[PDB]
């Protein structure tokens, strides 16, 4: 009766945008309802054969920006967390899922950059990191949606969004 399993961490952000960890084929089936158009990919391994022939199957578009995995204290890719917010901001790609290898830091920078463009306030933005990120939330994550620079993004509409 119980039977569908969202991936690692599984969120809807807004209308038609959703954010997780790495899918495996346990969470295809769930993956199947939501009638995804795109995925975000954030890291730079190789998608696996399985994940292929699923997205294949669905007729889903796979957009791959690999950012390199960092620990603290020790640099996130401004220009790959703004390649991807120009294919998340394209409402022709929803329903997309964002998705890294745990949906915490990759996946968590550039969904506070989208909330930013959002007007939400810093506070409110971190408190939803966070929310993801528990135990392992990183000063380097929010210090990085601090200063992000929102003025190339500005004008772009968001008429798909759930906030008018
Ligand atoms: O705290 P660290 O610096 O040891 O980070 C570990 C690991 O935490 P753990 O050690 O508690 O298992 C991270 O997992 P979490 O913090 O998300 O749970 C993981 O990030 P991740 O989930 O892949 O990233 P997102 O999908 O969220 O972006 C990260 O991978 P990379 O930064 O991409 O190299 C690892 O680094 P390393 O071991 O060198 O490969």
């Amino acid at each position: 009766e119980l039977h569908l399993i969202p991936p690692l961490n599984f969120s809807m952000v807004d209308n038609g945008i959703f954010r997780s960890g790495f899918p495996d084929s346990a969470n295809f089936s769930f993956l199947q309802t939501l009638g995804l158009r795109s995925i975000i990919y954030l890291c730079p391994e190789p998608y696996p054969e399985s994940n292929l022939q699923f997205l294949k199957s669905n007729g889903i578009r796979l957009f791959q920006f690999g950012i390199e995995g960092n620990k603290e204290p020790f640099n996130i890719p401004d220009h790959k967390i703004r390649m991807a917010l120009k294919v998340l901001l394209d409402e022709k790609n929803h329903p997309v899922l964002i998705h890294s290898k745990r949906g915490k830091h990759r996946t968590g920078c550039l969904v506070g950059c989208l909330r930013k463009l959002q007007k939400w306030c810093l506070t409110s933005i971190f408190d939803e990191y966070q929310r993801f990120a528990a135990a392992k939330a990183r000063v380097s994550d929010q210090r990085f949606m601090e200063i992000f620079d929102v003025s190339s993004f500005s004008h772009i509409p968001m008429s798909f969004s759930c906030s008018i």
